């Protein structure tokens, strides 16, 4: 297909985020390189007005599924890829148990040769010592599930999953995330039948970085299909 055609190859990512959780604004960018061919991710984030008000692996998922490997079989189902490069709009809320939320908005597209994921955070009802502004998650990431269906009516997706973010005491602080993407463009998009992006995440650091920052390794597969 035509949005499949631009993702053979390795392709360079931007990503842009403003964020404000309980009146703490902050912002994050991000650097680095996409092959959808091998389901592959890598990428730098910076916090760029200083220290991080929330913890990284909070914003793992705000911070361009178009990159999933979709295996040949299933590409017939592969939304992300089918809207570009004119692109989509990704909403969520993630509900933090027994914490606040983020709501967020992104527009991902291609601006020439690269793919760039913009995005508005908002959090709110977050307690202030709780596991989220309390600074309490283990800097480490989950292997996930990602549900996906069709949603018709907006000519776009539903998406629903959770995240199990390791909290430093041996716990478990569950992040319920509802999400829909609709394509920018008037073009004909790939509705997808039901299946689900298996997902996994690797956090490091850079060791010559002084500012607040995530270095991320992430591989994902379409499954559930056959």
């Amino acid at each position: 297909s035509k949005g499949e055609e631009l993702f053979t190859g390795v392709v360079p990512i931007l990503v842009e985020l403003d964020g404000d959780v309980n009146g703490h604004k902050f912002s994050v960018s991000g650097e680095g390189e996409g092959d959808a061919t091998y389901g592959k991710l890598t990428l730098k984030f910076i916090c760029t007005t200083g220290k991080l008000p929330v913890p990284w692996p909070t914003l793992v998922t705000t911070l361009v599924q178009c990159f999933s490997r979709y295996p040949d079989h299933m590409k017939q189902h592969d939304f992300f890829k089918s809207a570009m490069p004119e692109g989509y709009v990704q909403e969520r809320t993630i509900f933090f148990k027994d914490d606040g939320n983020y709501k967020t908005r992104a527009e991902v597209k291609f601006e020439g040769d690269t793919l760039v994921n913009r995005i508005e955070l908002k959090g709110i009802d977050f307690k202030e010592d709780g596991n989220i502004l309390g600074h309490k998650l283990e800097y480490n990431y989950n292997s996930h599930n990602v549900y996906i269906m069709a949603d018709k009516q907006k000519n776009g997706i539903k998406v629903n999953f959770k995240i199990r973010h390791n909290i430093e005491d041996g716990s478990v602080q569950l992040a319920d995330h509802y999400q829909q993407n609709t394509p920018i463009g008037d073009g004909p998009v790939l509705l997808p039948d039901n299946h689900y992006l298996s997902t996994q995440s690797a956090l490091s650091k850079d060791p010559n970085e002084k500012r607040d920052h995530m270095v991320l390794l992430e591989f994902v597969t379409a499954a559930g299909i056959t």
